[PDB]
């Protein structure tokens, strides 16, 4: 019975392969045919290309030798020659991460698995080496071994390599297949007692792979993005005054991308995100926004106003050392991010909002008198009363996350009469069933997350409806200017797309994303939707 | 008496002054005198250059304002304009930081002095904005407030920003120094009581300034590079495997530049370089190394290999999504960081060394046999029977800080026969006398980092002679040649220049630095001088 799967990298989980560019050089160059390639093996076991696998020599030092071997085959062969690391830069350039591949190891692994990444490879000191460190980056992060010829000192198909893998493996031959696009390569393995696949095109090996492990690989759903594990993240801290600091996962590099998550949530809410903006070529800072999880969480009202929460994320800017920040927010981080384009737009690189609208204060009514106008919105004068709510949220945790991540056909809370009825969960089951957008490990996350200061922090974001309509009648006479984006989610029916419709009077120059059946809970519900979004959106307006 | 220094941005800390275009551009163009100022001006308290100093609206809602204001203007002077946003875009672009003028301000705050900047300024949105948010950040760390008319919604010469500074401040007018240079602007401060200057050059506004404070400013020594209050970083965690996680702190924006200190040091031993490099255009992770600090201290001496110090950097590289750093290290960083371009040149931009020179192992002699040679090296047997030097070293904290952290002439310690005479401190004072080169505060800061490990962990990087030995014999083939430099000390009597001699022969485009009247604790020793080499090398060979 299997229980663990190895693949190879070049011409199994990335393509083309680099092995595959010499013979195509012979073919556009006109040269004989197997010249470079003989050249490439020429010694075999003692030969350049096996020191350079076992790691003897680096890329650099072996591009002279390959040199040398090119010069005595074109003189057996009677043949004469016309750059060795021209043809190389271009093929380890060309070669990129083959997805169904990588998309059968995946749900090797999710289904208990032990994968692993066995391959024949260099220590790449080319001035263009990064680009293959992001290759092997990218790849490596799904896996559970990643062993490297180079860094073993073994080479396949040496038997050596064969028992370091088992080994690694923590198992028996026969509880292993092994998938490799050279079948000299194979042979040991097989010997061994392992199961081989022998990979030509992709589509027939994950055929023989489904068929000898009884998981269906191909022609599979989706899947969801990568996601996060709150303990393999690097976890940052920064005071921003003497009782108050703000803690942030961070991801990445390049152009820095702060994530500002919403009501009752966390850093956590971002987890599909965080991965795709990484990879994307940017530099993830998510956020615990003032009151939330590893952030402090002071008790006074006044810390929550929008003004001191918009200062301290100018002054977290600046313990950092950032003159900028893409601002991208999310429900109540959606408000604060476009009161940060409109107070301080030099620090403010972009500014995207999901589901959040930009709504202007009204200078002729109070606060309080446009939300008892709209029904949907009675939920936020129960939450007024310091205690009420605290008390109602914080009595059963995981009844509170389970009752509010929901998808929109998920619907458990009616937010109208609210106050009438006496809470958010008076007439909603104790024992809520689980969404389908999370798992109950994701929801028990949530609940650690808010034993530590529950929700005064939180609530306190909705008592400062007169401080923050006062501080935001001061911006009436401006326009934001910086490049944004405003995201409409089809199916939230509190932050409804119709309430964004007059955005343009403000912002002339937004751009704008819409995602269809799609509730409140946007990152989570429509994960891959809202990282195509945002990553078209950052490459075009915010950089790098 | 005087306590509180306040400074003007425009045309006292930051120059040539914006204002100081209009007049050039009036000039270079042949249009009439005052013609472009008086278009700023027009309307004065209610017209449209007070509404943008006031935060009413932003600079590019502005710039059409101040485009109909000079048509009306040239209309009136019977004349015909010839681009207001390239005029103001390369004005805001040339305006760089006064250098004496914030030695000055920082030596008054070193004495003592409350400092702030108080400054009619703009919301600016313009695409280029960055520029000014970069020129804003740098200065605004050196002082206690910043005071801006937009944020306020007040403009100088208002009375009211004038008691609202005295508020922000604590300090009656009188104990106040106020510089300016728009006289206008200095009026209702001397009205108030306040000591005012008018300045024009700078050499005479710090004349007035040192003769009404008392103290010297002008034509002063030095200083010191910016260092580092620990409380005001941003301190981040990674967990590399089960039992370690690595802490550092990070700075700025821009290529990832790791650091990596030496023994018994901290991350704080690169505390004037952080704020340098970060400035330059550059992220700076500054590391507490395996068994320092905050990061994780197993017991075990194996767990402090190269071999698995380099695999855990690497780990940490990968966990935080950085596929390449540029390694700087310096002592036992320094050999760490060379054996990471050997093994692991993928993931390094860039390697420099201070002081550590690299020399290969050597397969004919044991590690002991080549440490028994060199007499200076004898401490490094002492080092080796686990318990003997913790003990010694442990003892007393603050003694044994203030012994090893001094200059060259400063000479407590005879690293020859230590075995001999039993120890590092034997013949030297219970209470020595503090170094030229660390405050008291600053000891305290190592002794307080060292008060959780010891120095186990520490000592047990002396400990891994053979394992390393054995481990760097794998790349006697190999050569260095990603970008690489050696920085020597001159007076290092423990890794003499003279060690280094050689490395060419195995890094072929070996750059190098060389530092004067310099001793093994470089980074404090020299700071200014360490920051002027790497900070040239990273620029010509590290990249942004
Ligand atoms: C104004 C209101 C809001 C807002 C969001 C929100 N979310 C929390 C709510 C979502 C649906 C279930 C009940 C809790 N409540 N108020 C956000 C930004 N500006
Ligand atoms: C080999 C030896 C060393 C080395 C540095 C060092 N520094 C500690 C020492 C400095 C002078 C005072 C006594 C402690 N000891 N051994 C560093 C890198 N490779």
């Amino acid at each position: 019975t299997l229980r663990a799967a190895v693949f190879d990298l070049d011409g199994v989980l990335a393509l083309p392969a680099v092995f595959g560019v010499l013979g195509r050089t012979e073919e556009a160059l006109a040269l004989p045919r197997g010249l470079l390639n003989d050249a490439f093996q020429k010694g075999g076991p003692e030969g350049a290309t096996t020191r350079l696998m076992k790691g003897e020599i680096t890329l650099s030092q072996w591009i002279p030798l390959m040199e040398e071997n090119c010069r005595k085959c074109s003189e057996t062969a009677k043949v004469c020659l016309p750059s060795i690391k021209e043809i190389f830069d271009k093929a380890i350039s060309a070669r990129k991460i083959n997805r169904p591949m990588l998309q059968a190891a995946l749900m090797l692994r999710k289904k208990g698995f032990t994968t692993a990444i066995l391959t024949n490879t260099w220590l790449d000191d080319r001035a263009e080496r990064d680009g293959l460190a992001q290759l092997m980056c990218e790849l490596k992060m799904h896996f559970d071994f990643l062993i490297e010829s180079c860094q073993v000192g073994m080479v396949k198909p040496e038997p050596q390599i064969y028992k370091f893998l088992l080994d690694t493996l923590k198992a028996s031959p026969s509880e292993v297949v092994f998938l490799d696009d050279i079948g000299a390569n194979l042979k040991p393995a097989r010997d061994l007692g392992m199961v081989t696949i022998l990979v030509q095109d992709t589509d027939t090996a994950l055929k023989e792979l489904e068929k000898v492990t009884g998981i269906q690989l191909l022609n599979t759903p989706a899947p969801l993005p990568t996601s996060c594990n709150p303990s393999d993240m690097s976890h940052g801290y920064v005071t921003v005054k003497p009782r108050v600091r703000l803690h942030f996962v961070e991801l990445g590099s390049g152009p820095a991308v702060c994530l500002c998550h919403g009501f009752p949530e966390s850093w956590y809410s971002w987890r599909y995100q965080i991965p795709a903006l990484a990879q994307a070529g940017y530099r993830v800072l998510a956020m615990d926004m003032k009151g939330y999880g590893e952030s402090s969480a002071p008790p006074e009202i006044e810390e929550y106003c929008m003004e001191v929460l918009c200062k301290e994320m100018v002054t977290f800017l600046d313990k950092l050392g950032l003159s900028q920040a893409v601002f991208i927010g999310h429900d109540w981080g959606g408000m604060l991010v476009w009161y940060m384009a409109l107070f301080y737009p030099e620090r403010v690189r972009a500014v995207a909002s999901l589901n959040t609208p930009f709504i202007p204060a009204n200078p002729n009514m109070s606060p309080l008198e446009s939300i008892k106008a709209n029904p949907v919105f009675d939920y936020q004068l129960y939450f007024q009363e310091p205690g009420v709510a605290e008390a109602e949220l914080e009595q059963n945790l995981s009844r509170t996350f389970k009752s509010l991540f929901r998808a929109s056909d998920e619907s458990v809370l009616s937010m109208h009469k609210v106050c009438e009825a006496g809470g958010l969960f008076v007439n909603s089951p104790e024992e809520p069933s689980l969404s389908r957008m999370v798992t109950e490990e994701e929801i028990q996350f949530y609940v650690q997350q808010f034993k530590k200061s529950g929700f005064r922090g939180p609530l306190n974001w909705y008592r400062n409806m007169e401080r923050n309509w006062k501080w935001a009648c001061k911006s009436l006479g401006r326009k934001i200017l910086i490049p944004a984006l405003m995201v409409t989610a089809e199916k939230d029916f509190v932050l409804v797309p119709q309430m964004s419709q007059h955005m343009e009077d403000w912002i002339p120059h937004l751009k704008r994303g819409h995602i269809e059946d799609c509730g409140h809970w946007t990152q989570m519900d429509k994960p891959t939707e809202v990282n195509q979004i945002l990553i078209k959106w950052l490459d075009s307006d915010a950089r790098n």
